[PDB]
Formats: C-alpha cells, structure tokens, sequence
C-alpha cells in the first residue's frame, strides 16, 4: 500500500495539507531527522510531513541530516517522497512564481553525507553504486504535472510549445538544477557559468536528498518553486521569502492532488523495481 | 573612524609595512589565527597585519583558519581588509609581473570552514545567506587601483580601454579568479577547462576569505600577483627576482591604499555592510 | 634498483598476478592500507600488488586510504606504481572493452586526503605544491602502450591514425579522465556536461592516487578499462554494477597480460635519472623550506 512522505523546504512551514492525526519523534541509524514528523491522511492515503530545515529554519542546507530525514520516512513505510525546493532561475522564461518539475541535476555540493552505505561505523555495511542517469521517479514526476493540470495551473513544455505560449505563472514540465553547497548565493561569474552549461535553476537542497531517496528504494519527485532570478540578471533572503508567500497556495494544491493521484494507482511493480535496483547496485555482494 | 587589516599571502611572511607599535596574540571563537597580529599606523590610520600562511609558510591553503583570521581582524575593530594572493594566469594578456584587482570568482574549494554561522557546534547560531553577485567591496577595489596609479604603476581596464593600454607590468582593473583547493597545481586539462570558462587567474586562497569578510561586515579587496602562466601555456632565480619586484610594488600599493582609505568617510558604507549581514539572517 | 607496485581496482580484488613470495601486513604514518600487500617476482623484476578496495570490495572510492596505499608501496621500495581503473566512456570511439592509457585528468573529488604534507599531526610537516601539468610518468605511460603492442593488442593513436583506423578492442594511446567522488553514477546532465568539456572517460578512483604517487617520488601510470558507456549514450546498455563486472570479466586476462609485460619492460631499462628527477621535484616543491 502507498504512503506519501512530504519534505517541505523554505516557505513551507505551514503546509496545511491535512488535519494532523498524530505526531511522531523518531531516531534513525543516521541520527535524528530535522524535526517531529506530522502524520495524517489525504482521503484514504497515509501522509507524513517533515520540515527540511526544522521548525524556525535553524538548519542550513549543508547541515541538514538528509540521511536521517529520508530513512525516517522509509521506516514509517513511505513508498513515495514529494519535495519542495526554493530556487533561483538561470533562464529568461523561468520567472519568479513559476514552478519546475525537475528531471535532471548537476551536483556541486560537498561535505554532506550522501550515501547510507560505506566502510565506517556510522554507515550501513556495503558499497552501493546506484544508477542516476534519470535521477527521479518518472511516474511520480508525471503525477506532479498531471496534478497541476487537474488544478487548472498552466503547464509549459518548451519542447512542444512556443515561448509565446508560456503564460505565467506556469509549471515547467522539465528542468535541470545545479545544487550548490551554500550558504552563500552564487557570484555573477558562477551564475553565468551555470547558465552557459545549460542549467535551468540553482538551489541548495535537492542533493543528496534525491540520491538517498533512490538508495532507500523510494519513488522521489521534486517541485521547485522559482523564487528569484539568480544574479545573472538581486536575490536575497527577503526576496525569496516574499515570493514563496505568493506561491505557497499553489504548492499546497499540487501536493494535495498529487497524493490522491498516487493513491489511485497500483505501484506494486514500481516498488519491487525500486527495491531490486538497490540490491543489484551492491558491488560487495556481486 | 577606520582601521585597515591586511592579510599578506605568499611573499609577505614578514611584511615591513610600518614600524611595529604592538603585537596581539589572540584566540577567536573559531580557533587561533595563522600568527600573531602586528599593530601599527600608516600616518594617522590604524593598521593590522597578519601572514595568511604564518611565519615560515607552514600552513597550506586548505588548512588556513580563514574564519579565525577574518574574525580576529573584526574583533580588533577593523573596518576593511586588504589581501594579497599569488596566482597563475589563464589568459594571454595576464603576464607574470602583472597584478589583478579581482572583482569576480568561481569557487572550486571544499573542506574549508566557509561560514561563521550554522547549527553545528563549532559555528555561531544562525542561518546566514549572503548575497555574493559582486562579492568584493567596490569602493575598496577602486582604492587599490588608485593606489597603483599614485605609485606610477600602469592600470589597464579592458572594459573602458583598448588593448593599447595593456602595457606590462600593469594592474588589471578587473578579473575573475578560480579558487582551487590545492595543494597541487592544476593539470593542463583543468587549466584549459578553466580558460574555456573565461576565468582570468587561478589561485588557492581567495575563497572563503572574501566570503567571510562580507559575513563579518567588513569591506574587502584583493590584489592578486601574477606569478606564472598556468600550464595551459623558466629558471627559478629569474622567477624569484621577478616575484621580489612584484612584492615591492604590492607593498607600495598597500601602504598607499591604507592612507587612501583613511582619507574618506565610510559611515554609510559600514552601516550598509552591517545591515547586509542582519538582513541575510533567515533564522531571524 | 626498480620494483613495481600495482594497485588493482574493480576486477582486481584478488589480483592473481604472480606467485606469492611474501605477504606484508603493514601500517603507515597515515593509517592501514586497503589490504595486505603481496610481494613476488614477475620474471626477474620485484613486484608488489594490493587491491584498492580490499579483498571483499567493501571500501568505496571515497573512503580508500590512498595515502596509506601509496606510502606502503613506497616503504617496500617500489620505484613505480601501475594502476587499473574501471571507467565509463564519454566518447563514441571509446567502446566497452577498450583500454585507455590516461595522460590527463580533471578532479571533482572532495573529502579525501590528497597530500602527505601539512600542519596537522596526521601529516608530514611541510607544505608541498607539486606541478601537475602532465601528471603521469611519460616513460611509464609509453611502456604500458608498448606492452599492449608486444601482446598483440590493438593500439589506437588519435594523433597519427585516422578514425577509420580505430579497430576494437584497442588500447587508446592517450585520454583524459574526470574523477567524480561517487558512490553514485553520473546523471545524464552531468555526463553531457563532462562530454562538452572534452573529457574522455569518467571514473571514481584515479585521484588522489596519481597525485600522491608523484608526491612520494614514484613513477605512476594508469590503465583505464572501459566497462560501459556513461549514460550520455542512452541507446546503449545503461551503466550499472552488473554490466561493469561482466565487461571486466571479458577483459581482465588482457589487462593482466599488459601489466605483467609492462613490469618486465620497466625492469629492462635504466631509471637512475628519472628516479633522481622524481625525488628532486618533491624537494623543489617544498614551500616551507
Ligand atoms: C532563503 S533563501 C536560500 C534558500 O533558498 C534556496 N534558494 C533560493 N534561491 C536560490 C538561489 N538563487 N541560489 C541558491 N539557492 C537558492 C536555497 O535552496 C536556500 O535553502
Ligand atoms: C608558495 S606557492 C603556492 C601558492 O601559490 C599560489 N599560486 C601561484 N600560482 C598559482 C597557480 N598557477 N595555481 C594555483 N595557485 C597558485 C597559491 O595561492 C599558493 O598559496
Ligand atoms: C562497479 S562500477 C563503479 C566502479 O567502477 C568505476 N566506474 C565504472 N564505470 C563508471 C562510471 N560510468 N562512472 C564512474 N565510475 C565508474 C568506478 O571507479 C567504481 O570504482
């Protein structure tokens, strides 16, 4: 049976997705998650919410315990994780107030625990080399886009639609993220180099969250909230929080509809393949 | 009033900038600085100098306590930091013996403490997300450039001048650095990749020093010394003589830059520096 | 005079290279190596082999003690290190089953000890800034290439041969590697970005091994084994552990043949000046002295 975990980032401290049924404080083999987990239901579908940066946003991106957050949701029997991520746009048609259902990323983070497996005592025994060519669960990506359509939110696909058909605010049907380590924002030089590489948005939290989700055998998809233009075009904290304020109502609608849409389908084969993928990536056993 | 801290890179392990008035062996919340801080004056202007690599150049770039160095200067009441940074050139017009007053960078460092704030036990409490689009203090950059002019050094600005102004040796009035972790120098493949990205010089020490200075509310500017062509493109005695001549020039730039800083009002700039820190605290 | 160390990667967790003469259980000032080191002879040349990931391949690329592996081989008197490195191809002409005698790299690793020297108690006292423009030992590179020829394996030299002269499987006489930190494989986005930078292969273990060998005054060369296309070529078999191990199975005998012949070729030459130069480069790179 399906159970959807939700990891909320900047601006999503009041998800208001369901009346809470229960509240749970857990530990994992990798430490404590960012905060208490809040439990409830969307229809018949069990749902669990946690704030990535903890209540009060005291934890910076580089210090978030991504391993504990993902493993805590796995241990509650989540089959899916939906994530929100505030980001800066590197592209003219990705405008503050738009959303992006990411399908690609380039990793520029460092110093974070990015795998559950290793040779040290605070990791699980083994060597896990996971395929990441298409790093998200494509089924769950498409459910996020379909949820946007079902809630009458514009969807823009730059492959099949002229730029003049891009009506803001819109959900972009694809996009690539560069994940930088933070906590500072990029220089103009860095922003132009990321733009020249063809990346669409920049953010501090996607990785290693997406990677650990796949290690945990979970279907993961992110909805990126464009809160600013990165400085190739000026981003600051107050600018980001103000835009997320204007966009959070849509984030809620999409996530709410997405959970219901997940629950309406059979995931048996996908889940079995998620699990089999973890086992076939163990080099120490092969 | 103003007080200018100076962080001396390679070639400045024992700077003879001013008569030593006092010395300060301090400890910061983030550990010990690279060495004792030397206090004095340039005319009327208070000044503090420390060698980034310590006496004897025993501390490699990745192990320099950038947080302690910057915070120690802040605790002494510095309003500005001037820094020197030896570098390799990535471009044909940047020649050994030239200098660069950097205005941009691309960060390839890792494993260094690059922020004063966090939830970790060895940081101050808070989440600080600093804007860094133009990461230096532009007033202080122009002062280093003017100091070079005042000491009869050629200044070349490829935005406002044609190539005829690029007469060596010259101070390049803008430039972008890639900061690598070291300690090894780049491969030819790495050098060509950085060149293709349009970067001007490569160095090991600019970041996180520039980042932490802005976190500390301080105006910061770097004068980079071109010591070599990086290996995209040489007896040691000639290299050392040329570096020696470059150090004389940089010493003159720094002393003149301190006097230039002391001659202007910085009230509003300093208030803006501090306000940028406060408005960058997301946890508040 | 000469003694050749060998660091075996994937496919070499049990090297099986020569008759075991001595088994060394050692420690270094930087900790324990990945496994015991096996000493013996290839023909008349002394040789030492160790598995980079240890016997069970329980040590991931990010956690290998590169410093201890290299220093341990130095302490046993090695003058040379030959390394194998499994990799994915970023280029149409580098096909699974080919090998690459690397001559360049771009480093995207982090969090690994990459130098013997520093100011902390677990390093040697000093500051070493090594030049790395051409980061391999060129004589030892050419010996790997000659060893392929002596064993009737195709050699492809893009500088002197046309694209239609590339016959697979072949040893490529040059190539650039991007070293990523792992353990995950690259995304499609990352793979196309590395390809656009002109890199030839992607791998997780070359760096800092190559850098520390030069710091130790040793001649180092890597033979990269193309086990997959990296995921830019989606119309091919997508990279995974199982595919890598399967291709390595089909290639390992030829890798051993090149290694064993290269060891013999190294012993057949004089290295007095090259070793003196390796050592002098270390001393002239000390910036505390
Ligand atoms: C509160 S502003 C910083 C937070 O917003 C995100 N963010 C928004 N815009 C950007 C940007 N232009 N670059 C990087 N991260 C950004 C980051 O992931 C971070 O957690
Ligand atoms: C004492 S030599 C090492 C110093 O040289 C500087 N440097 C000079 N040239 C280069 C270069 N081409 N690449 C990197 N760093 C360099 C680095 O910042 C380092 O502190
Ligand atoms: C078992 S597959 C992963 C191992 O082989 C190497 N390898 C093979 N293919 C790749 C690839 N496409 N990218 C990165 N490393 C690879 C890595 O260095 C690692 O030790």
């Amino acid at each position: 049976k399906v159970k959807v975990g939700i990891i909320g980032g900047t601006g999503f401290d009041d998800p208001n997705l369901f009346k809470k049924v229960g509240v749970r404080q857990v530990t994992t083999p990798f430490g404590k998650p960012s905060d208490t987990l809040v439990e409830g239901f969307v229809g018949d579908v069990a749902c669990v919410v946690l704030p990535r940066h903890g209540k009060g946003h005291l934890i910076p991106p580089s210090e978030v315990n991504y391993r504990a957050n993902v493993w805590a949701l796995k241990d509650l029997g989540c089959t899916h994780i939906l994530a929100t991520n505030a980001c800066g746009s590197l592209q003219e048609d990705l405008v503050p107030g738009d959303f992006v259902v990411l399908n690609q990323f380039m990793d520029k983070t460092w110093g974070r625990e990015n795998t559950f497996y290793g040779s040290k005592p605070d990791s699980l025994k083994g060597v896990l080399h996971m395929p990441m060519a298409e790093p998200f669960c494509e089924r769950t990506r498409q459910i996020l886009i379909q949820a946007a359509r079902n809630k009458s939110i514009n969807v823009y696909d730059k492959k099949t639609m002229d730029k003049s058909a891009c009506i803001h605010p819109c959900v972009h049907a694809e996009g690539s993220a560069v994940t930088i380590n933070g906590p500072r924002f990029s220089t103009r030089c860095e922003s132009f180099i990321h733009k020249a590489m063809g990346l669409d948005i920049v953010n501090m939290t996607l990785v290693p969250e997406v990677s650990l989700a796949r290690e945990a055998g979970l279907s993961y998809a992110s909805i990126a909230i464009v809160t600013d233009f990165d400085c190739w075009k000026h981003v600051c904290v107050d600018m980001v929080l103000e835009q997320f304020r204007k966009s959070v109502v849509h984030v809620r609608e999409i996530l709410l509809e997405a959970v219901a849409l997940i629950g309406a389908e059979d995931w048996t084969k996908t889940i079995e393949a998620n699990k089999a993928l973890v086992m076939s990536s163990r080099q120490d056993l092969l």
